[PDB]
């Protein structure tokens, strides 16, 4: 019978590279945990590149005895190196990826020292690095430790096969790995309902099950088989799911039914403390893509993700690409063999997710390497037959190993650009990008981004044309036959190289900024919901008289999933329908109201005074929205909203909060640039500084638990609003 | 001898309208002074809009025997009535114009009780009161206040008169305004050497002057004529300038040559402040806009401005264009009738000043009305015959009562409109404006504004067009003899009603923010001077790599009256002319880098790494000006840099402090969200919040001198900069 547990308090963190067997001085921190601590925007991103050390006293256990006791590292950034009584047992270049520590014969009956040496330097033989990259690597033990007591034969993985998922019987066939030869028991549950059982000593199937049920994105069924080892006492639980997902030249299909992606790139970076955000965090970004902003696809850019993640993509029926660790850039052969591995390691942690579907082999938008990819297509392909092969570049006619091309796409819009004959495209024809005549499976793998910076105060106009071309892109993905898809750069302004972004350390490619608060291009995606999901309608503009050339709000552009938008302003009332003539495949075109169907003179337009606005959502002659504007916003609600509040007292919890400065009818204030001075008090601790910008009207905050159990309070204050407090609680 | 004192010292400030009779608690106050303190932005205008009252309580003197007591108010807001010891002496409803209280015959012995009540509200009946204004009006004493003490028989004003200026052998004609017949006498002055004296019952004449000069913007040559009455002791002085100013249809002339005029619209108003800004203050504007703007005229938007800002473009060679209280709103018969007063008022103060070439006697942008019109031509022709009278409009067709057509022309850029046939055009041609066959005196009085908002922060392609925008209007008006010259929407960015603006408050139209320190587009201004008065040269860049679509600096406006600019990044180095095709008609033509020079195929040689730049001004031959651009922006220097180091104990100052968040090579960082935490140590107090927030990397902010002597002692901090301190001294 084995003992996991999370070994995530109590280590000591130290700057610089300290003598490994003897006590470390340092901080007392709870992992997981961000070497530097950084500014939002303008810093020396150079400044983790550099050695720390991380230290935990270990007490032996006399319960250990003729057991194994291993630490697993879910990822550390990077070049790691563990030590136990300063006996060294395993290193680990690689940041995104796991290892293990193996203590067991290194341990003595008191207190011993498992020391830990990390460096962020951008080391050229530790992919991706080795030139730019457009994003940051940061450091630290930023994933979790677990200290596992495992009996001598014990389960180091399995996979789990669905072969012929879509029939009325369905087969499990389990693959286990373990570390010495014997009988392996396998019970196939529903929750806490057993299916069906097996023993044997090899491969361990399961058939003709009844009555179960396909993962999709609509329906997130999962079963879990748990294992045991009968002679030791082992035992594991693997979920996974009963899915097909293929991609053909037509399209992609899951189940057997068609169905066009529509994805974000995501990142699993946060401002201020890297990537060290726990369970919590990450689920909510799955979340966030699956729920607020409606795909049915994310990409992780760019490289392996939380397992955190991962599952709770699983959990809620979101799909994935996720990709080994790159950007641009391949170093040497010693360099190549490492992405090799990335290859190997991302995968078998990761084989049995029935959210993940394709498999990203290639750095991300790199040029061709015939005998490297030759490579990294063979082993994926060795390790997992049952998902399709993808590999993500930017340039055309490109050496198609994989089994889709995978490309990103930046057209949109290039006839910008001086000697430039060519009209405003949105998307290439699949044949002048892949060169090849014959169909093969495609898919967008990012648009827009660096082609159209839109920041989160940018103005109402330039936030339009935002709007406008992440709609044209999903359209024209949409109607494109040839197109599987399109996966749009990107979810969240994230923090990059000087070489990048807008000389602040931000790339303002989001459609939600980096606390994840939607821009109005974030329900272009949001609005295709189904209505039946959730009513979404959202007016692209601040309603004010002269924000935009000119003065007005027209055209004004509706994100939205009703059928039809009513507005009403200065006496007139004009009901308008969804834009189809411009956006004919898109799920839910927006409503955009304008000339067509007011005019000038009907709003007494540029006759001087400047009116409230009223604007509904009908579906079904039935009204099922409704935003107001005033002419006269003022400065009415400081509001604190936590995603949560309550939590249990865990300290592996990061808790966001946004910050919104709200008029008398809730809307933000776009343009108050002003400095929200916030206290916390209860067992958790702020990141980052303690007065927080509004940018575009909102901010926000994460809030890391200490993981004791008492009331959180927020205090948010600012000379123009009532002072504001919230309180969550916690335990 | 008449003794006057500036009595802006010890005044009592409260809420509401107090008994005028009665000893009235409240605090004290030291005028000019603003009734309610505004934030900066979104907050509620209407929070001025009520009454206030003011007490002064004055002591009798002995040494008053026989004589007049009199407080002169140059200028209150608004709805003015006074009160000595509770006798109502004088109602001046205007907040623009001054009145006087005289006193005499209602004073006592001991403690004398002025009480001064003013009201806020717009007022219908009041101008510019009525419908919509953007621009606010604010409340209080917000000008100075003179005790003046003067024999029964005393000087109420005098017009000097140039008859044959441009001559050899000049002339000066005096005509005082006295209150009683008698004899006058005048010595006409240099300074302090005296150049003629005469004495007369009427009109005086000092002729045959010889060795004098003319008053011009590249030499602001003034006289003082001084009056005495010889009978009652009485003293008044007078200042002015040899120059004629004719406006005829082949454009402006000043001194018989040609001067095309180039100007910005200037309001009196400052962030929190309002109106309430003292000498050195109004003096700073006229500064800006004559020598860092290099503008020939500055217009007076929309009413009457400070005798202390007029004196100064006296001083400094700027011409003025002023015009009465106004916002497009006319009124009824009464209201009407104020404004005709409103026009004596202004010229009747006025009409000495050099500097002031044209007066604008409609109400701004108003329609037409050919009685109301009909009287302020007349009125104005007949108080002052040597000036050309103008009226401002935004309609075509208009009835031409005035000398010249004064055209706010908003034509740029209309082609945005849907319903347009127009191709994008700078200017309209005079005849189609006007609808007069022949040829009239025609003058641009507004351009761009809100027809293309820009704030401080907006996006490296926003501000390019900005300065495009403003390029081209000067460039047209430059290159159309029918045109007299332009005068653009607007020098600063200012406080506005709900209806206008963007939401926030402000119209942002300024070449300049709030503060008057440059956005992008004041370059275009700047860059008219000759190099022989200060080199210019400002790339309209941030040197980011993903600022702008795509990516990249060019093409790079660069602003410069140098000859030549040259770009160097990366083993790219051009040197490059000005774009006179572009902008034949310029007089500093900016310097554009663009495809021509260097191309697309060219900037793939960078690679992927961003790049420092540095871009240098050329002037026959010799390098003359520098600015480099790092490619890795970091806080260096938070630099605290006020208008002047030394300064008088003069309790009247509003000082001018800069901020700037500053990079390696002193550039600012343009898209920092902080909050800069000041302190103020010394003999002033900061106006508005102790916690200013950068905006395009600066920001701004006002020391209101207490008037002791001392130190002023600036602190700024924010945690990513090194704190920052300096220093003012005070005597």
């Amino acid at each position: 019978m084995r003992v996991t547990q999370k070994l995530n308090h109590g280590w000591i963190f130290a700057e610089g590279a300290a003598d490994p067997a003897t006590p470390l001085a340092g901080e007392t921190v709870t992992l997981p945990h961000n070497a530097v601590d950084l500014p939002l925007s303008y810093f020396d991103e150079t400044s983790y590149q550099r050695a720390f050390t991380y230290q935990r006293v270990i007490a032996w256990d006399d319960a250990w005895q003729g057991r194994r006791v291993q630490l697993r590292f879910d990822g550390a950034m990077a070049d790691n190196v563990v030590w136990v009584n300063g006996v060294q047992v395993v290193a680990h270049p690689d940041g995104y990826t796991p290892f293990v520590a193996d203590l067991t014969d290194h341990l003595r009956p008191g207190d011993n020292l498992v020391t830990v040496r990390i460096d962020g330097s951008e080391n050229p033989a530790i992919p991706p690095f080795g030139a730019q990259i457009d994003y940051l690597t940061y450091a630290g033990i930023y994933r979790d430790v677990w200290l596992m007591v495992l009996p001598e034969r014990h389960l180091t993985n399995a996979r789990i096969l669905t072969p012929d998922a879509l029939s009325d019987a369905k087969t499990v066939v389990i693959r286990p790995e373990v570390t010495a030869p014997g009988p392996v028991r396998a019970r196939l549950l529903d929750g806490d309902r057993e299916i069906a059982a097996t023993e044997g000593e090899g491969e361990l199937t399961l058939a003709g099950l009844t009555g179960l049920s396909l993962w999709s994105t609509d329906n997130p069924q999962l079963y879990t088989v748990e294992l045991t080892l009968p002679d030791s006492g082992d035992v594991t639980t693997h979920r996974f799911g009963f899915r097909t997902a293929e991609w053909t030249p037509q399209g992609f299909l899951l189940n057997g039914q068609p169905m066009k992606l529509r994805g974000l790139n995501r990142h699993q970076s946060w401002a201020h403390q890297g990537y060290a955000a726990g369970r919590h965090a990450q689920e909510r970004d799955a979340e966030i893509v699956r729920h607020d902003l409606c795909c049915n696809m994310v990409r992780t850019s760019h490289y392996p993700q939380s397992t955190w993640f991962l599952d709770r993509c699983d959990e809620i029926g979101l799909l994935v690409f996720e990709e080994i660790p790159g950007w641009q850039h391949i170093g040497d052969q010693a360099w190549q063999d490492r992405s090799v591995d990335n290859v190997r390691a991302m995968i078998t942690r990761d084989w049995n997710h029935p959210s993940i579907v394709i498999w990203g082999v290639r750095i991300n938008e790199s040029p061709d390497n015939h005998d490297f990819y030759v490579r990294t297509n063979a082993l994926a392909r060795e390790l997992d037959p049952t998902r399709a092969i993808g590999g993500v570049r930017c340039i055309t006619d490109s050496e198609m190993l994989e089994d889709v091309y995978t490309m990103n796409d930046f057209i949109l819009d290039e006839s910008e650009l001086p000697l430039i004959n060519r009209p405003r495209t949105a998307l290439r024809p699949t044949e002048e990008v892949t060169g090849i005549k014959k169909p093969v499976p495609y898919l967008v793998t990012e648009y827009n981004g660096h082609m159209f910076p839109t920041k989160a105060q940018d103005p109402e106009l330039r936030q339009m044309e935002h709007v406008i071309r992440h709609l044209e892109v999903l359209n024209a993905a949409h109607g494109d036959p040839a197109i599987s898809g399109c996966i749009g750069w990107c979810m969240f302004d994230y923090n990059t190289h000087k070489d990048f972004g807008a000389g602040d350390r931000i790339c303002h490619h989001g459609v939600m900024d980096i606390w994840r608060e939607p821009k109005f291009a974030a329900h272009a995606y949001g609005s295709q919901k189904p209505p039946s999901e959730g009513i979404v309608m959202e007016p692209v503009t601040f309603w004010a008289r002269g924000e935009r050339n000119i003065g007005g709000v027209l055209p004004l552009i509706v994100l939205t999933n009703c059928d039809e938008v009513e507005f009403e302003c200065a006496g007139v009332t004009r009901r308008v329908g969804p834009d189809r003539e411009r956006f004919p495949h898109l799920p839910r075109p927006p409503v955009i109201i304008d000339h067509r169907h007011i005019s000038a003179e009907e709003l007494g337009q540029w006759g001087m005074s400047w009116h409230p606005g009223r604007i509904t959502g009908w579906l079904n002659g039935e009204q099922v929205a409704l935003r107001e504007y005033v002419a006269d916003p003022l400065p009415t609600t400081l509001q604190i909203a936590p995603d949560r509040d309550t939590l249990p007292a865990d300290g592996d919890i990061d808790l966001r909060v946004m910050l919104r400065a709200l008029d008398q009818v809730g809307n933000r204030l776009p343009f108050l640039d002003a400095g929200i001075a916030v206290t916390v008090d209860g067992p958790a601790r702020l990141i980052g500084p303690d007065l927080r910008m509004l940018q575009g009207g909102t901010t926000g905050m994460l809030l890391r638990l200490t993981g004791d159990a008492g009331t959180i309070r927020i205090t948010a204050r600012h000379p123009q609003f009532p002072e504001a407090v919230a309180t969550v609680t916690v335990g």
